[PDB]
Order: C-alpha cells, then structure tokens, then sequence
C-alpha cells in the first residue's frame, strides 16, 4: 500500500513531468535540417503538407543536436522544479544532471516512440527506422522498456531514479543523494505491487531496475561515441557542450 | 528529300537547343520550396539522399515560377543564338518572345515528361503526378504530345514555328516573320516524310500542326489564370513580370 508520503512524491513528480515535458513538441523550431540508424525524416506541415528525408550511404547530425537541446532544456526544467532537487547544494545539480542528461531524454523519447512501426512520433516530427539489429545497444533498449508497457508514474519515478544517483562524478551530498534514490525506488516498487498483481508484472521493478543499469552503460558507451565524432566533425551545440564537459577552447 | 538549306536549318536549330538547353536541370539552384494539381516534389541530394514534398488539402507557386524563370532564361538564350532571330528589329524580338515563352518552356518541358509514371524528370528535382483528369488541357496535351514520340528535330523544330509567329500582339516585321515561319513548317513537313514512311506517322506533320494551335489557345488560356492568381497573391518574378507585361507599379 502507499503511504501518504509516497502519494506526495508521485504526485510531485507527476506535476513537473506535464509542465516541464512537451509531448507535442509544439515549441520546438527553427532547428537545423539536412540540406538541400538508418533513420528518415517526416515533418508534417501545419497546412497538411507533407516533408519527407530519406538518407543516403552524417548530415543528420546537427539536427538531431537540435532535437536533443530541446529535449534536454526539458529535462533541466524537470529537475529544477522538483523539490527534493532544488534542496541540493547548486554544483551537485550541474553534477547530477551532466550525469543523466542523456538517461531522461532517452526515458522520456521512450514514450514516443511506436514498437509496431519502430518509429518515434514527435508531434509534427518523425524518426522512422529504416530488424534483428536491435543489435545496436541503445535500440534494443527502446524495444524492451516499450514491451514492460509503463504507466506515466513509472516513467518519471524512473526519471527520478536516474537523476538522483550517488554514484556519478562530481557529487557532493554523496549521502543525501542515496538516500533519496532509495525512496524513489521504494516508492516505485510499491506503486508496482499495488496496482500490478497480475503474473506479466512479476519481477516488474527488478526489471525497470536492471533496465536503468544498462542504460547507465549505454550512456557511459554513447558519450564516448558522440565525443569522438566530435572530435573530428564539431556539431554539437553550446548546451551539449556544457553537457559533456567542452569549454570552447 | 531535304534541301541543303533545309539541312542548314536544322543544324542551326539544333545547335542553339543544345547549347541553351540544360537537361538535367544542373545549372537550378537557390530555388524557393514549400516551406516548414496534386504535384509532390522529390529533390535527390548530390550525396545520394532524397527529399519529398506531399501537398495538402498554392504554397508551390514559388517554386513553380522559380522553375519558370530558370526555363524562360534558357528559351530566351535559344532565340537569340539563332541567327533568323537575331536578323530581325529589337522591338520584334521582344514581341515574338513575350508571345512564345510559355509554348516553348513548355515544349521542352515535354521532352523531360515521362507519360509513363506521369512526372517530370528534371535532373535531380522530380515533378510527379499525385487518372482521366486529362481533363486538364495543359495535361492532355503533354501526354499527347508525348504519344507522338517526336524525335529532337522535330522539337527544336515546333520550338521554331512557335517563336516566329506573326500573329502576335505588337509584331512589326508581320511579313518577315511570316515567310520564316512558313520556312520552318516546310523543313518539318520534309523531315517528317524523309524519315517516317511507316503508316503510324502518317498526318503527323498535321497533328503537329494542330497540336501547336491547342498549345496557343492553351497559352492564352494560362495566362490569364496566372494573372488572376497575381492580382490575389503575387508570386510571379521580375522576369515573369517582363514577360506578362507588369510594370512593377
Ligand atoms: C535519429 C534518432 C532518433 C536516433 C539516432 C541517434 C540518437 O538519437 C542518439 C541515441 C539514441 C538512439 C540511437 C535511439 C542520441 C543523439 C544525440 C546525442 C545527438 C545517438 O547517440 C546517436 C549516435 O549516432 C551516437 C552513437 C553518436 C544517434 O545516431
Ligand atoms: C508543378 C508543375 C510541373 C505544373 C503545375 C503548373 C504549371 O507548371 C503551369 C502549366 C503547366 C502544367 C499544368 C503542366 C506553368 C507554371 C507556371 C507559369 C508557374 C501552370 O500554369 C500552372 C497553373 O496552376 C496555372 C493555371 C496558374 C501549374 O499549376
């Protein structure tokens, strides 16, 4: 059963997630194109008119840096309007935060996204998959928490979870940090055995758990990937840069 | 059998259209598109990728007259490298011009047209057909013409009927233009009998003819559609401007 301490924090969590998490997409513009994976692009006008890219063979790059600023200036809204985070000394927010970054967009992108047709619905946005590849990491992840078909709740405690980690470089409330994580993980295993006692759910929160562990890897392997295409071909935005530690030298 | 100076003619022709005609379109950049009938666009990327536009519900008007331009540029070039419009008085050749612009761009357009899968292959732009809406004259007539299966001759040489008419609006040289234009047809008529003896060619010097007087109606017809469509929304370019006589006032 859920105490009334766990109700408040689910609620709290619940509340940042629609004021800070943009579901339609609707503000996000002027973002760069390929111009003139294997994903193709879709941008259905607001007039009914259709865009449709098809790749070649890159190019696709700096867009999806745009995507991604958009979707991490949400999460950064997220974390700054929730209590517990806000109470954290200010250098363990930068801390926490260049930690998951890439975690609760991903968490959040995962919503979006349609395992029947592999493709990820953005508002007038769309990223199609161009299909045992799920060979690739970070796809096989999507499909997976796709299939443990969560609720909203999970999601953000998921959210949660991922955010405040006492295990990331740089934090300073070691202490506070783990603390609170296990609240929100209690919190999750609760919500689970309360409102999912049929046999598919068993194991549910150990699955999520195992779930946000590989996607600590996954991220820890994509940072490093998109660095050293960084290296050699500069995309990433002012944000990103912050993000993952480049100082514009 | 051709005459010598019947040869000459048609060497003269075709060398103007080779000269002044770009087939693949390579030279047509820096061209609006629909921004964020039935026509959708497909822009194949130098690097092998692919754009496609769907309509909704104007838009591609822009573009449209855009491709316009770039095309009466390359008629415009054609008529002054022909030495049989260069010989005629300044005022005339601007009267013969703004007569044929649209039945000579058109014309051209044919040679691009694919009856088949019904678009129109210009290089790397695409023009395809979103089916007995050949209702549409300017339709009807492109898959006619293009059921002809003239040869390169035959084009150039309907390209030069078509400029050199005397009956346009403001032309001085009426006997001139007529003599030359009498010319042109006799070459053609000539042509078509010293190269097509089989019986599906017969009357084709006529059908020809006659194809170039609906294309005159049509063009009067146009016209007037497009300047209705200015008068609401302008879209039309200075050299279009020129062309269909507006006075930028
Ligand atoms: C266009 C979409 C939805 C995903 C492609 C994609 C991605 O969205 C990501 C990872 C996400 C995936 C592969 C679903 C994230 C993108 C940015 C940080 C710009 C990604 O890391 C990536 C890479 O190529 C890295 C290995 C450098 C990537 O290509
Ligand atoms: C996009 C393509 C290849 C054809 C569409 C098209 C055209 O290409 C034309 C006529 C040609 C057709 C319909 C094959 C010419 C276009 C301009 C002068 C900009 C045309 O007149 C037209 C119109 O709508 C008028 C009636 C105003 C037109 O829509």
């Amino acid at each position: 059963g859920l105490t009334e301490e766990q109700r408040m924090m689910i609620r709290e969590l619940m509340d940042a997630q629609m004021k800070t998490f943009d579901t339609t997409f609707s503000h996000f513009k002027n973002f760069r194109l390929p111009g003139v994976l294997k994903v193709s692009l879709q941008l259905r006008g607001e007039d009914g008119s259709v865009w449709n890219y098809k790749p070649p063979a890159f190019s696709l790059l700096p867009h999806m840096a745009d995507m991604s600023t958009y979707m991490f200036k949400g999460i950064i809204s997220f974390a700054k309007v929730i209590s517990y985070f806000r109470d954290l000394p200010i250098e363990d927010q930068i801390s926490l935060l260049k930690g998951a970054a890439f975690e609760l967009c991903q968490l959040r992108f995962n919503t979006v996204f349609n395992a029947e047709t592999g493709t990820w619905e953005c508002g007038r946005l769309s990223y199609c998959l161009e299909q045992q590849l799920l060979l690739e990491p970070m796809l096989k992840f999507h499909y997976m928490l796709k299939k443990l078909q969560l609720h909203e709740e999970e999601y953000v405690l998921m959210q949660a979870i991922s955010l405040f980690s006492p295990d990331r470089p740089g934090v300073l409330q070691h202490r506070v940090v783990d603390q609170l994580q296990e609240q929100f993980a209690i919190t999750l295993k609760s919500y689970i055995e309360c409102n999912r006692p049929q046999p598919a759910h068993r194991f549910l929160f150990l699955k999520i758990m195992a779930m946000l562990t590989e996607l600590r890897s996954i991220n820890a392997q994509h940072t490093q990937r998109l660095l050293r295409i960084q290296d050699i071909h500069p995309f990433a935005t002012p944000l990103m840069q912050e993000l993952f530690g480049i100082t514009g030298s």
